[PDB]
């Protein structure tokens, strides 16, 4: 078939982002596998996603994702990627209008609560049913038989590793072998007359892992004032393999913010609680999930006892964020979060209090492209020697761009 | 050149097709390189071509191949492909059209008798001339300087291997080396009054392997009852490296097929007879060759001793098969084969009585997307201990879509 | 996004290429990493080149490539390439028109003096800022912050190696690490009344190998006829690094030709002076840079002793050339060139006199699409044992489409 007509049951979109990220450390700073260790890395993620009807109630769907560095520093003046692109994700979607349901079935980006729904979220293969027979409300079942772990390295539960008692990989979580994941998900959208309301009930059974139950609702509203409240509370109870193991521990999680926005000027206040002081526990299943409107920082949420992804300790924080929009073009704005992490000192690592500050610069070019930076400078009251203290400096630039 | 404008001068095709495939074996079941022993995997074989007229009569073609397997079962869940497209085929065409001759040179999929020509089909590198001056007639040479082998492991002839004697890998076929191949075809159809007539004739020589030579005839009629019947001889004889190892055997095969259709009902009744009870010989050069019209079942062709790519013993089967078809839409059906291998004991593995049921769903959704299932039984009267007798089932689900 | 609507913000070209390449070589001959060692090879190069206009003043560029090699001869009838596409440069450009000026920032092929500017030129990661404010000049400067290295093998300074005294890979040119390179360049194109003057001028510091500086200038004109005299001079003085070994010597290159066109006869002399007798130098970064036009044969310059990217010997060489353009379609011609390397015969290899005819046909089928044949004989003088003399054949057919 002739491509000018092929190409017309076809629709495309994707993502180009550019990093270049130098984060440096301390001595005496607790490093593991899920901080930022860039020396001067150009780093290279893209996209690109066709979507085609192929038939009545039938599209499928492919990703192709380039993820490279080239290098900057020392003997890195020879690295420079040469990679190609690797079929991401890729599954078939049926389509029935008469009952607002459709069947996605195949190698996907999972996008629930807990992974990332972003550029960099777990993929697996399995099968999604979706229902919008009800006004506001999203109902869904789904099953994944196999997950893309590699990709995800530290990202995913029990990949996760840290530094301390002279072993570079002590594992933050040990996971000998996964199950399938089943779970079902309701997620509401509705205008209030005061605005909008966002309810979410997500449940799942991780076999061999755990039992995920989590709540999220996210209220926002008019009056030239915006204001929103978000709050959240995801919980797990641990399947059979990990309680006879005896030194993991049912997860909990509490979360609130609430913010502002008017003539530009924009503030937030949100703090969180989770974690267990001697047994190791997880909130997410890959990274930070889909919290990010529950978090603020870069790194602190990355430090040994404090990760969302598996580790041992329980975290109390609070954040404050705020920032000014020139013309609705350049963002400059900050980010403070303290807090610490309680641990059985004897045998585990991380405890203490932490802190960081971010400086941010977010310029919209275009609608379609941005660019972006932050300066993040993380302390830890108690490091490797836990007499001193200890920094991590985190600085990235960014361009960003979507299509 | 603006892209709108290039792929004016291009065209597109392809394959998309999915398997989920389990294949299980009693302990006693002789096993091998070409049986199925998937594991409740899922399978994607994705092709793009793109073919653009490059000049006057000069077309240039390249194939893009996505295979990739996920994984199910047990620690098969991690197992989840991080694959890219490979360049599988890329040649030139030159057309004259006075002539009615074209010229094709590359790298490209050999679509001859003795080659699986769909999906898998084995690529090489060579020279194809192919002229269509006789009405109803296919004149064609080609000659191939080297093979696409790796990709086709065990399909292709000399990398089939079976297990047995305390050993995984005894080579069903051992060829220590390979020379260029050589060859023509002619390929006939015609509307003779009472229906299509299609003879074929098929000779090859590949150095130091052997003198291939085919013949095979299809008739069948028109109307409200239809049938067809089909006969074939494929024979070889020996390049002087396999006739003074003393162990290999010129090959010969018959097969006769016949069958009917009426109302929805079609059936068909057919057999053949190929190989040597004391020395290795093949039939074809990669997989089934394109004899699939001629055979039934799915797996008992692939039992040790049995295969048409490489194999010692003597083999005789009778085939019947069966379905009724709603609607021109779904077709229910079944095959059953029944037969034997007759070796010598002493030196070879692999003979006996076996038989083949299949079960089979075909469910045409549009022109262009298929969704299929078959369960197998395979029986061997005399398994590892061949006191015994020994099982092997498999199933698969298959979505199809051509474009 | 429709991708009938994403395609218009796009351009595409690119290119592909074939070669059959077979090189032989008398037992006598020294070879090394660079000359033809090719064995009736297929060999494939494709790129396809996609620019976007992503926003104002800003476009996207990515470049794919295929690099690719199936066998021929004896065990490489099973050699046939399974290889994709890689991601060979990405990069922004960002254009001010009001300053005539564009910013390049990204994996891009540098397109330098002192690198291959075509199809195989080295690509490297930096920022390009290039301008064209001044009638008829262009100014640049540039900066490079790694390098594709592996990609570029033995083209490469530092990773050609050379036969000798018991040892496949004596290295050419050591070069323990490398630095980030700096320069700019101001590249003229005037119209005089007699014709065309392109004057070049560039500079380079490559940090931890040498300061690089080059001056190129072309006269071209009418009378019927057409003459070109063309005259370069490449030196460059070592970093300390290379200095402090002792064994390395500053660069220094002459090189002039001289060309005349008529009628379809086309005519060509020209001569060149490089190296140093008894220390190690380089001409260029990587093959033989931009100096195509002032350069005659196809292996001559890749003999032991002479190859421009890194050597030991002192080179003086002359050439002509020659041909017939029948209808502006094909052209036959050859190439003869003479001259000889001197070195120290104790310490180093390659020493003496040496010649290379090539004869050639050019056929233009398209002004796309362009068959080349051309065969290659290079006697050496003195060969492994330097009392005897040594023969090298190269003959390659090639097709190449432009798009
Ligand atoms: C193009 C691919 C379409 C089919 C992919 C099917 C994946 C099925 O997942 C089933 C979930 O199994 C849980 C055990
Ligand atoms: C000895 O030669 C045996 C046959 O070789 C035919 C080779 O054809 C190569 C054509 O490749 C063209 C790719 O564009
Ligand atoms: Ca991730
Ligand atoms: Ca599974
Ligand atoms: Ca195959
Ligand atoms: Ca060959
Ligand atoms: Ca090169
Ligand atoms: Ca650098």
């Amino acid at each position: 078939t002739p491509l000018e007509e092929a190409i017309k049951d076809v629709d495309v979109s994707g993502v180009l982002r550019y990093r270049y990220d130098t984060g440096n450390f301390d001595k005496n700073f607790l490093n593991n596998s899920n901080l930022n260790n860039s020396k001067q890395d150009h780093k290279y993620r893209a996209q690109v996603n066709f979507s085609a009807a192929i038939a009545d109630n039938f599209k499928a769907f492919v990703q192709f994702d380039y993820n490279a560095v080239d290098g900057g520093t020392g003997v890195d003046n020879a690295t420079n990627a040469e990679k190609g692109l690797f079929v991401r994700q890729l599954y078939l979607t049926y389509t029935n209008e008469d009952v607002a349901t459709s069947v996605i079935a195949g190698k996907q980006q999972l996008n629930i609560i807990w992974t990332d729904n972003g550029v960099d979220g777990l993929v697996g293969t399995g099968v999604k049913v979706v229902n919008n027979s009800i006004d506001g409300l999203t109902l869904a079942a789904f099953a994944v038989d196999s997950f893309m772990a590699a990709e995800q390295g530290s990202d995913l539960l029990g990949q996760s590793t840290y530094v301390g008692n002279g072993k570079n990989n002590n594992d933050s979580f040990k996971l000998d072998s996964i199950g399938n994941l089943y779970g079902a998900a309701a997620v509401g959208s509705y205008d209030l007359a005061g605005g909008q309301f966002n309810p979410q009930l997500w449940l799942a059974y991780w076999d061999q892992v755990a039992f995920f139950y989590a709540v999220d609702a996210a209220y926002s509203t008019t009056i030239g004032i915006n204001w929103t409240l978000e709050g959240a509370y995801l919980g797990n109870s641990l399947d059979s393999e990990l309680d006879d193991k005896k030194t993991y521990a049912n997860g909990n999680l509490f979360a609130l913010k609430g913010s502002i926005e008017v003539n530009g000027w924009d503030a937030s206040l949100g703090g969180l609680y989770y974690g267990d002081k001697e047994k190791a526990s997880t909130v997410v299943i890959e990274d930070q999930g889909n919290l990010g409107s529950l978090l603020a920082g870069e790194e602190i949420f990355y430090t040994t006892g404090s990760r969302l992804n598996g580790d041992t300790g329980r975290n109390i924080f609070g954040y404050v964020t705020g920032g000014y929009t020139f013309n609705e073009t350049v963002r400059v704005g900050a980010d403070f979060v303290y807090g610490g992490t309680k641990t059985e000192a004897t045998t585990h690592l991380g405890g203490g209090k932490k802190l960081e500050a971010v400086a941010r610069v977010d310029y919209k070019y275009s609608p379609k492209l941005n660019f972006s930076a932050f300066y993040s400078y993380v302390n830890l009251d108690q490091g490797v020697n836990t007499n001193e203290s200890a920094d991590h400096s985190t600085v990235r630039l960014q361009a960003l761009y979507k299509f």
